[PDB]
């Protein structure tokens, strides 16, 4: 709160836990967080529409340049491709999933939109996916079927939102609903922005920037921005070189990650802007990883883009971390960029 | 059926080796006193729960401590360094949820992680704070003890995923049997023990103080019978029924009494299968070894992923396992050595 | 059944990835001119045929690019050194016999075999040549194409093996399509695709110019139904009918024309398998991307031993394809996103 | 400060596991049977020293014993294979002096070598012996008993080496809390213990013997606080305070004394430090096991480079453990289950 004293609620906890707790794996948006993300966007913005492979693009109107802001909705999950004779479920990755997240975890198996049953992750005597199962508390094939399991039936952990300590939380699926609840953020904050706003809630990012390549071609913006997390490797045993961003720090200002190198006009903007307004940043590189700025950039005859991250530990797994203060620093970032982005020049 | 909020209240208080008093100590004593003469806790916390009746003294051991962790450790930068209460496997503990236990009846939250399969040196857990100081604001402490957030919940027609069902399964299955049993020709000390997790040790003194001449535990035992498991390798099978305990790494039941409790199971058609382990132990390993000997059985509830925040038990063996019990001691007073 | 006479002029014709001209770019365009309104050929060489209707304007992709080899060097000795063409594992090269394609409908005999597993600089072709001079003289130099000598042939009652099942059972496929549809309320694209095998690339051009409001491929997909192989390993099933693609690595398919596509199959009974494959990819991956996005589904043709001379394809599963699609073409225009 | 004189006498006795009565017994009676109302020798040779007293009974074990070897074969010429008595480890036991026991109050120079890391059919003393009959002319036989040659000596201000601090540095404790003790309202038996490192034997059988109402154990602990070990596996620091026992592998000491230990410490300003072990095992793995269960807690001297001659000690840590061992006998009968 630090400047001349300054009283913040930091994080909105209910709509964060909104935002975390829908399901939403990658091309099955339509399920839970896509409604989620209409519902608590349609307000402060003229105009919302899903397109055709179901990214929501919420249109705030203004005299300016055009402006893509990205985060994604899809989460990683699983995906049953075969049930057992005695009603155990074989899975596939949705995403970049580890199976060793997976083992003595339990599950949410999404029988219906809606509708799910609890499921448990084991392995038969490290583990690769030949080895993974999922017990429903079936006793054979034709009953597990009774019980809605199909192939093709969607799977993700059973997380939930809970505090931890004095700023941080531990989550489902921050990758990337904290960027989600962002942008929603950002949006009701946002007034008389000199910038024709499109904020995209992005559709399978986490199986190849998929979503944002489409949506980046059908706004065709001025300039891009993506919202995702970052690596925070300030844990123990981590050389400090390894460490990447760090908790609590600020947000993270992206110079390049594996998909993009960022506009270095723009990085240098965002810094400044940041400087300005005494917002907390960190310089973030990534040595591999990928956002959908990655696509962004490369629509049609290029798009200046850059990005903002959310430092995170425990990246895919049910317990990633995030501190409340870099959420924060995120969205006033954002907004300050959107309210100044008609001086930028590139 | 079971009695699934019971069962929920058993399985979801805390009680790690050694800290039982912690939370299951008193639910089981709020549970069990109106159904039995006299409750008493003794020097090691065993609750012992004694209903008087005509016949051989039999003392049956459901063990209530659970595997954990335990503070080694504050780090510089709030994290806690950890050591296993029990037999605890450091791949369970990886991108999983924590209570970190700072009162009794208080917690915070905690985060599973390892350094860059995984051993203890490697093990971490995150609360959130930014400092070994703030860690110990928070109450963190060298000692706090640390179980799973885990809760109970159903899976499918007949089955349950829990924290804790070894052998919180058991404690539920004596409090079903002292709720059940009623004029048994039996003088009966329903025992939930201490420490068994950390080598049987409340079993052992508690049986020397009742000195019983009947001893049974009940405990979990390995279903194994999962994808990938050869066979003869899958040990029993839920749904299939109570499992009578021949032997395991810790006791050779009494054969007089294997197949005293066959016959019985036969005689009343309650499932059973029966048991083998060839590592494990249980209550009845310290039980039997009492004084000059006490002729000792046993009886499983069959579950699969054992020590573990994700154990799964199917309700008819666990209705089976009282069902054998209550038959057992309604009718021990006419078994002869 | 299938037109075994038609399958087999697709399945001979010469046409490794970017090298399609050479043979079965003209067999496409003779054997598909008569049934579409127009035929034309794009800049990449994608053979476009299309199909005037009055509804929903549809691209169904069917790569007619097969995996092959490019000469590299002629050694001094007159031995072929070779790069792939696509996804080839050398130990399908080892003592097999091939065709060097040394002009348009013309070749001459090669051996595959290794220098005393194998790796890319172990495999050699022996045409008979004494020395690099003879080799030139026969027509050979750096860049000349290769395919396995590879021939049609029946297996069983219902089943076939052949050279370039992938892609041409789809190929085969497109073409009784474009016979069998009849007046549909759909504007109709079939392409016979470039360079599927290096990474979709005549589908993205071809998927650009069309600018379709729905996209389909049809290729085979991975049939490990054979001896050793986990019930959930094996994938698709020959004979089991046609293969709807849910997802593969390059491509999840639309779920509203995943689900449509499945009671379509249900309504006119047609055999259907839902198929998921970990790896992989098509040209639906490279469809449903373009521009601002295309609905996009796919059909497989289940295949053994894919990516070799010895594919093997189910004649019951191919109809059901043909089948399946038609269906698709005829009803698409009731089709809501 | 300590009492240096003393700490040799105690440190310097031979006394390997059930071989106490060859020296460190008569050392043991000699510096404690003024200062407590009765001293007995137990069957299995544990020293039993009561100081009667208006309050609860009160066992303190410090285990006499020490590691050794013993002589297994007499080689042809003259050298000696040996079996370890306790946990040694044959790196310890290489390039090193020894005295090998050949009566009472009587030894002979031995010296330790390997065969050409080293296991112990590569290890063999060397005493001068040129044939097997010279060794056994210089009174040496199969059973023979051998220490190493160590002496207690000062490092730096505070700090001592010397052969057996575990656990002698524990008898010196008890012989120190025994001078200072007088008037207490503790019913107290200190015992100085026979085979606690081949398994608590003494322990176990005393225990049993005395009946106590409260058990306390003092013994090293692990001080890793050296070169290249990570913070959070150093276990405990020289100079820091007394150790005070959360758990160890053979006993988790209960929780109630554990914290009233520690708000005495925290009430007297004794320096203190929490202990947490993985492995190890203490006389109060043996104790709390005793007949029905006895409470028990345990004090330990921080001690680094345990089981060697080399075992290093701080005097402050020696002085805190003295201090709390006595406020402890001083306030116990004020302590309620
Ligand atoms: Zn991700
Ligand atoms: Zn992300
Ligand atoms: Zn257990
Ligand atoms: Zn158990
Ligand atoms: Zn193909
Ligand atoms: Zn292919
Ligand atoms: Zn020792
Ligand atoms: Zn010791």
């Amino acid at each position: 709160r630090g400047s001349h004293m300054e009283v913040r609620n930091m994080v909105d906890y209910e709509l964060l836990k909104k935002v975390v707790e829908a399901p939403g794996v990658s091309g099955y948006e339509f399920l839970g967080i896509r409604d989620v993300v209409i519902e608590e966007i349609k307000d402060y913005v003229d105009e919302v529409k899903v397109d055709k492979l179901g990214n929501v693009i919420a249109h705030k109107k203004g005299e300016g340049p055009k402006v893509m802001i990205a985060a994604h909705m899809d989460q990683i999950g699983l995906m049953v491709t075969h049930i057992e004779k005695n009603g155990f479920l074989r899975v596939a990755p949705i995403g970049g999933v580890d199976p060793k997240t997976l083992i003595a975890q339990r599950f949410k198996v999404w029988i219906d939109k809606g509708k799910f049953i609890y499921g448990v992750g084991a392995s038969v005597p490290a583990p690769d996916w030949d080895q993974i199962f999922i017990d429903i508390g079936a006793e054979s094939k034709e009953e597990a079927e009774d019980m809605g399991v199909k192939i093709g039936t969607v799977i993700t952990w059973d997380g939930r939102l809970e505090r931890l300590g004095k700023h941080r939380f531990v989550s489902i699926a921050f990758d990337d609903r904290i960027a989600v609840y962002t942008i929603l953020e950002v949006a009701k904050q946002l007034k008389d922005a000199k910038a024709d706003v499109y904020f995209v809630a992005t559709v399978q990012e986490e199986v190849g920037l998929r979503g944002a390549r489409t949506s980046a071609f059908g706004i065709e913006p001025d300039y891009g921005f993506a919202i995702d997390v970052t690596i925070a490797a300030d844990i123990p045993g981590t050389p400090e070189h390894k460490q990447v961003t760090h908790l609590g720090k600020g947000t993270a200002i992206k110079i390049m990650d594996r998909s993009v190198i960022c506009h270095p006009t723009i990085v240098r903007w965002l810094e400044e802007l940041a400087k300005k307004h005494e917002i907390p940043y960190q310089l973030e590189i990534l040595l591999g990883g990928g956002t959908d700025a990655g696509a962004i950039h490369l629509t049609k005859a290029g798009v200046p883009t850059g990005a903002l991250s959310v430092p995170a530990r425990y990246i895919h797994s049910n317990t990633e971390v995030v501190d409340e203060r870099d959420v924060d620093a995120t969205v006033e970032l954002m907004t300050k960029a959107l309210e100044n982005i008609h001086e930028l020049k590139i």
